[PDB]
């Protein structure tokens, strides 16, 4: 994958282009761009976070119980795997927002920052949805990977089939949708974003029981032998952005005692292409 | 290879033992210490270089057109590969200290924090070699790496059989010397360090014309379907240091405009292991 | 000439508006200022040259084979006559402060030493100039004539109509500059400063070939009987300080085996006469 | 005059000839030996005189004129101009070396240094002259020049046709003698040794009334144009031995405040040369 640019967040202001140019044209499949947050930043809200100064967030925080020890634990309610009602999903969406503002001390606040990089790659106005009558989304979510902890492999093209996505379906431009996560805490070793080179495809997928099983299943078919992945590990405060809406991905097992935490939602036009729309 | 640490610069504290035991121990590899220098710091570094606002020190680059166009040009002389006597070497050694010193404006001193660092990870005394007259090595070497060129494979410990040695063999306790780089700036894609399995010593490396065909043998040498490599991609600021002297390594070929700009040398202990020397 | 002070270098308290009055009032003309370093330390600083104990500095040492055995050899580049690059001039200078500082074993380092004289005479600041993007000027310079060798006649003062000199006159009050040497060995006869009294005069200079024929010729026309002269022959560690800017001068031919080598450089005010700049 | 060594008082080993050189087979003619004496110990002697702390010597200060303002002041009786009984010479010559040996505080002692200097230029062994009834003559003299005053020229070998030298010339080889002096402090300007080319000659020096009226006519009757002259400055510590035995010689006038003082006698070969003598 040409999941290529490693860019100084600096020098953003030089691809206002960047967006629409992995959306739409394709010509590109994500950009790492780093130093997003400072690497101070980021340790006081890790640190927040891992005692309890938090503004109230603990009360968001969804460990996965039933569904194993082996997926993520997480902060707030992601919008993936709701009721298409969303009855809960905005409500702690406004917790969030307002626990996170708290946390970043406006040094410098998480929304206001990655906004200015995604208008800056845009050219276009940054906004966080607005539920139907009037709710909030949320502008991202904070995954918490423990040691042995992994994420599975996914795609962010399935949720336009999804019931919850309902509403958005009406305000995007259902163009792919972009993934974007800025680390809080790296682990020891592993716990890498894993994209695969393979893209988007429902209806072979769904014939595979755990959806790993088609990954494996492709890299033995296919044995030419360039590979079939690509892996980064971007450090903290550096953000990762990328057609995830395209390209089926994973997040590495954790290694070792120190866990991965990691902010980030996802990305997208909308209808006309005029707004930025970024949700989780 | 456990090459594993990636741990926050800040936290480099709680590992004060972390330098022997890559060395003499081997319960580990290297490590990647995430913001040994402020992001800030780098790119006005690096801009200082490619203006010309350099302190002095674009008249000590040698741009190898020597070697063909696909090793890396090269601020200050590196004493791998010198005739045994150092007087260029030494010499320019010199001015590199000085238009180092100067480009960091103090913000933090390049030899100052490396130093710090290489503390913190052995507590023991941190000095670069004085030489066998009265001249000083030189503590590091700026790398640059273009669009297309790159690093071949190589062994830190063949320095040991070398001429240009013969000073340090009396200074240095002859055991591992590890490898140290911190980013400059990085490139787009590719220009990324990986580190082999295979082990450094003397006998059927000498069979070749030269050593790249070295990791020839080295995949269908083993495998079940291992892994035989280990690839990192450290961001503007952030150190990597590994026991190179152990394990035959590489720098990926660099993709794009941008140069892969990257200050570091070479670290060891001394005779009778107690002071840390650090040189270039 | 007034070229009198013959101070003993510990009084040298009692005249702390001195430089003041050499450059600006021209009061009178020079002084001999005795033991401003240690003979012992002169004699093991030209022994450390005369074996290789250098700290690296035999590699800067530039014997002018290119202008016939007439003029002198030199460690370190003299800044007069230096295409107005300075590149190989700047590169040098760092080189050579580096290999003094070694070579004196502060015992008493060379800068300090000088700058403190350099301050009692004048009250003001004493400091190296730093260049246009960062790079070191040289304190001084060694000068090394050989038996049969002399220093032909010149004026600092033609300095300032030269290309070399742009960089300083954007720093200097443009005073006249005073010279300072130090020997670090005599020879056994012959070497000696000469000063003339005849001031600095460009025009009427310009029109000989060779500046001696400019100073014989004035010795005829001039034929009082008086004396137009006034020569010295300072002692290991015996600094002189005079109007070299003013007046034209030279140093004898050097007679007898043991050469005459010899450390110091200029001297001079600063735009708004703060600070005192000294160089070479 | 070939009056040319400027030897470091170190290398005085290196000629163990040199006194029979100068004398005997008259190949050269003096010697310059710096640093017989620390610039450190010259000042606090000096001070010692200038304020009164002197071990006694005050009481033998002949404030001298009886002559004109013309001449030195001079501490101790200078065996030159006295009676042939020598009764007032042998005498404050006790006083000399005791307030002498006194104000040296053995760091280094006077009498040992010069002494072991002679010594290694001549490896005979080294005595000042006892007298006939037991006395002893004085191993040097300290001479005192006050601003505007001066010596007169003189030669070294009239003493042998005085009656004062009656003794002596019983004690030394009648060779020709050395003049030696070491300046405790030197003038602001002039206040300088002048030697000139012209050999002792009683015959015609005898017939002028003022002994500088035989120099000036001399210089006048063969005007070729060389110099018939040659003129030295030693600094503190600094010894000058020549042979002014043979050349006639003498002070420049003392300008500015600070006087010239300065010690020293002379020096001779012994009946059948073996030993070396020296007095004043
Ligand atoms: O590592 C994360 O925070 C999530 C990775 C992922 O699957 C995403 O890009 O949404
Ligand atoms: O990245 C660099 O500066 C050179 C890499 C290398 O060969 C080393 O770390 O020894
Ligand atoms: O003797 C020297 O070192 C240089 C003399 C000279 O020309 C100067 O005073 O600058
Ligand atoms: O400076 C002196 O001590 C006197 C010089 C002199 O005439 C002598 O050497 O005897
Ligand atoms: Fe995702
Ligand atoms: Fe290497
Ligand atoms: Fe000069
Ligand atoms: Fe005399």
């Amino acid at each position: 994958a040409l999941h290529f640019l490693d860019i100084n967040a600096t020098e953003v202001k030089k691809y206002p282009t960047a967006i629409q140019d992995i959306i739409i044209n394709r010509s590109f499949d994500g950009m790492i761009i780093r130093g997003v947050f400072p690497r101070d930043t980021m340790e006081q809200v890790a640190r927040c976070l891992e005692e309890g100064n938090d503004g109230g967030m603990k009360s968001i925080l969804n460990k996965n119980e039933e569904f194993g020890t082996k997926v993520a634990q997480i902060y707030g309610h992601a919008i993936v795997g709701q009721s298409p009602d969303l009855k809960d999903y905005f409500a702690s969406s406004a917790i969030f927002r307002q626990a996170c503002r708290t946390m970043f001390q406006g040094s410098p606040d998480f929304e206001e920052q990655v906004e200015s990089i995604f208008h800056s790659l845009s050219e276009l106005p940054v906004e966080i949805p607005t539920g139907p009558e009037g709710q909030t989304y949320t502008p991202a979510t904070i995954r918490l990977l423990l040691e042995g902890r992994e994420i599975a492999v996914h795609v962010g093209n399935d949720f336009l089939l999804m019931p919850a996505a309902n509403h958005l379906k009406t305000l995007l431009d259902l163009s792919d949708q972009l993934s974007y996560f800025i680390p809080l805490t790296v682990p020891e070793a592993g716990g890498e974003l894993v994209v695969y080179s393979l893209e988007w495809n429902p209806q072979e997928a769904s014939k595979y029981a755990q959806m790993q099983e088609y990954m494996d299943d492709v890299e033995s078919k296919i044995k030419s032998n360039q590979s079939q992945s690509v892996a980064y590990a971007p450090g903290p405060g550096d953000m990762l952005l990328f057609n995830g809406g395209r390209y089926y991905h994973r997040v590495s097992e954790v290694i070792g005692n120190s866990p991965r935490r990691t902010i980030g939602g996802f990305l997208a036009f909308s209808k006309q292409r005029n707004k930025i729309y970024y949700w989780s």
